[PDB]
């Protein structure tokens, strides 16, 4: 069973002895710190998961306190654990955390350098608790960053799909999550997959579905979808001389639904030109528009291989020119590039297709490690800092400001998030939100004293995270 | 509760229909595929997966119904192999008819060798081998963390030995700071445990319980820490009271080591004036068992470390060790915990050596660099089918993409062997059977729902030792 007393950085166990004496309040905040491709705005997503799974309800028991005590005695070779402080929460509050958390609504898209949530203790005895839970709350960096990076890729796709086709039809199925095997754990898989689904509807990372169902909720039965597809084992199992037999068997098994077939086991160019393009062409051209063959290269330079596959297919199948002047494969045939795709190569591929006059309608992308694993907390500088304390009954605005790195300076005092007169966002420091010169604080209480006080459905989050181009 | 029918990539739900008719066996293997660095990998983490996810009754009527219901909506179609899963439930009481063979955990093996193999033990379950690819492939993560952590240990060992003449304290020179910087609680535990294969210092408490549950140590815990400040415990005192914060903290932790982050406002002032002058009397009185550890946390990592050491060296009595390198007094050390990864680690220790500072003076903390900034393509961790039996005939299968020879996979039944020179070699096409290379070094670790061979964390650590550690004795 999970024990919140064992879910912090070891050193935090010692901090209750380090704050100034007579400190009744520690108030801290989370931001994606501004830094002097660009990631200028971030999608706030994932806190509700943490609140529900780890923070709410009776999270302290006698047994958990004793367990922590025993572990820390050996871990520190010393007795430093705040057993009294934890027992207080158990006795006074039936083990519920005396903490208030206020947050911007999930799905909200906020520029860098703004407060996204704040945390403070609601009982003076628990001044130490605010930053105890920094570690667990800061892991929100991950769904924020996956959702943000996924959305930035959607912006790239949208721009190029609109340019080459005139519309955004199918945009929400253009970047598929292939990342299940390439992330660090089962738990990460569900979190990351759910964050990508804020922007798209295609996923193979099945763990994302149950997470969304349990913690967020959707009107539709499921938040994400997939279609049948081969992997190398289901092609290569037929033997090297029988690739065509594998292809034939698979497209016939899935004759009436879309099917993707990985075509690079031995020679992608041969497979396209000779196997699909000649030997099995009759099984392709007969397919429904709702059930295309999707040819999947999976190796070589991603741009070069996409362009060469399209060049080959365009000579073996009847290509049209759309109203924008771009080439379009027949509706029973598409391509998916699912190798080496990240935000940078995604851009390179669609720009390269555009240069060669191929519509983005022809292609979808799969992304695995690039989508869910190749991200860190420093990409958006997700960071949690104390900005206000009360000591001897007096509030003081606190902050760090390292001489050699102005980028790490933190905000001062009690914070609030507001709309500016021009409709942008601003974070007011030093309790200036209290002056009421800037309309209502956009932070809402989402957790208080062990209870989740405000929740968002996955549908609401998706609405909040829409692109401007989708809104237009 | 975890449901293995829902723990695969969606497309694998459709694969049972795609294999050749009358296929009775699908046999697959995992390697860290060969491509100048990461030439050898530490095999670690499979035992966790076997125990937590694969062993025992993992199929129930309810889990089958749940998966049926989810996949119906996910695919907008009924493609799920209900019958196949029911067969496992009915015939094997929901235990997986799979056999997995693996190299011992902690073993250090060159790239491009077979690390584990997987095959079905019932012909009806030919589709099961690759169903569990997704979950088994996540072993990439503890393998990669453990390997990258060990590569850092090699750097530290080299420079510690050169500047001090011994390896004392090596296993405490790289501390895990990564708890907040990983992607989940589960990842934190797995990654922290992988780092503990090589070192003993961690703040990622999640790692302790994982090791105790799945591996075990003779000692009460596998890893340790010591008291330390964070910015909030300094800055809460107010900008004009940094000295008061420092004094309070070192007085609270007067007889144990304590680290105090010193860069809240001006690291150089803190070292030269606050520690070096105002509070100097509280430092020089401390025990060798209870040093103050000064922690910079910003700026160029190498430049900041060198400047902090120059400042301290002028305020405190420095000695010259037997190798000719400068050593701070034993009540004073430094920890650099910002911007540390395998690359910057190398730059800092080399820069220190050039300025004649012993590596004894310093320890490193690493967070995202240690536990998060790693992907499956670093060591090209990969699972592939190499052998099938169809119509009663075994055939050796592989991929070999024309545009990427680095993606070629191995053929046939595989085994791992010692060469005459004592190195490793992977034999393909069942050639291990010829018995020209001795016995297969893989061991059956999982069979028909049961874990059949396992390793303690102590054994794993011994297996993962550096050669330099083995040399002496
Ligand atoms: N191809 C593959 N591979 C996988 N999934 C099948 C898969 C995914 C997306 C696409 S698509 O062309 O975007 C598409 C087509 C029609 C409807 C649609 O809509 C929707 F997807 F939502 F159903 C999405 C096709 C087929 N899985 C995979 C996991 C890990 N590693 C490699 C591979
Ligand atoms: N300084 C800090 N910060 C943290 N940990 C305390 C910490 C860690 C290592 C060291 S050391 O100098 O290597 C050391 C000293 C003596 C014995 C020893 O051995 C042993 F490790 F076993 F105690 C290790 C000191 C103090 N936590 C932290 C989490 C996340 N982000 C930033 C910070």
């Amino acid at each position: 069973e999970f024990n919140i007393l064992l879910a912090t950085d070891s050193y935090k166990v010692t901090h209750y002895k380090q704050y100034p004496p007579n400190t009744s309040k520690v108030y801290s905040y989370f931001e994606c710190r501004e830094k002097k491709v660009k990631y200028e705005e971030t999608v706030f997503y994932g806190l509700q998961y943490i609140l529900n799974k780890y923070l709410k309800g009776k999270v302290v028991t006698k047994e958990k306190i004793q367990e922590a005590k025993d572990v820390y005695k050996e871990h520190f070779q010393d007795d430093v654990f705040n057993e009294k402080g934890w027992n207080y929460i158990l006795e006074k509050y039936d083990g519920h955390l005396p903490i208030e958390i206020k947050a911007v609504p999930e799905g909200f898209v906020i520029p860098r350098g703004n407060v996204l949530f704040t945390v403070e203790n609601t009982d003076p005895e628990c001044y130490w608790l605010t930053n105890w839970i920094e570690t667990i709350l800061v892991q929100s960096w991950y769904p924020i960053t996956v959702a943000t990076n996924s959305r930035e890729q959607k912006k790239i796709l949208a721009k190029y799909l609109l340019e080459t086709s005139g519309n955004l039809d199918g945009l929400e199925y253009k970047l598929h999550d292939f990342g299940y095997r390439g992330v660090s754990s089962q738990e990460t898989a569900g979190i990351g997959a759910s964050a990508h689904l804020v922007n798209f509807k295609g996923t193979d990372t099945v763990a994302g579905l149950a997470l969304i169902k349990k913690y967020y909720g959707t009107k539709d039965p499921v938040p994400g979808y997939s279609v049948p597809a081969a992997e190398h084992s289901t092609i290569t199992a037929w033997g090297k001389d029988h690739e065509k037999d594998a292809f034939e068997h698979i497209v016939t098994q899935f004759s009436s639904v879309p099917v993707s077939v990985v075509s690079d086991s031995y020679d992608i160019y041969n497979a396209c030109e000779k196997i699909w393009g000649e030997d099995l062409r009759h099984l392709i051209v007969s397919r429904s528009t709702q059930a295309p063959l999707i040819i999947r290269p999976d190796s070589g330079n991603p741009l070069d291989t996409v362009l060469k596959v399209l060049e080959i297919l365009g000579k073996k199948f009847p290509v049209t020119e759309n109203s924008k002047g771009y080439k379009l494969l027949p509706p029973y045939l598409r391509v998916i590039q699912g190798d080496g795709v990240d935000i940078n190569t995604l851009q390179e591929i669609v720009e390269g297709m555009k240069q060669k006059m191929w519509s983005i309608e022809n292609i979808a992308f799969g992304s695995g490690g690039g989508l869910l694993q190749k991200l860190t907390r420093d990409l958006l500088n997700c960071s949690f800092k104390c900005s206000y304390v009360v000591t001897n009954g007096l509030g003081i605005n606190v902050f760090k400001d390292p001489v050699a790195d102005p980028n790490k300076r933190s905000k001062k005092g009690r914070l609030s998030l507001h709309r500016t007169p021009a409709g942008n966002f601003v974070t007011l420091e030093e309790g200036k939100g209290d002056l009421e010169e800037y309309g209502q604080d956009l932070l809402h209480t989402v957790f208080k004293n062990g209870k989740v006080t405000k929740s968002y459905s996955f549908d609401e989050i998706r609405k909040n995270a829409q692109l401007n181009i989708e809104l237009e």
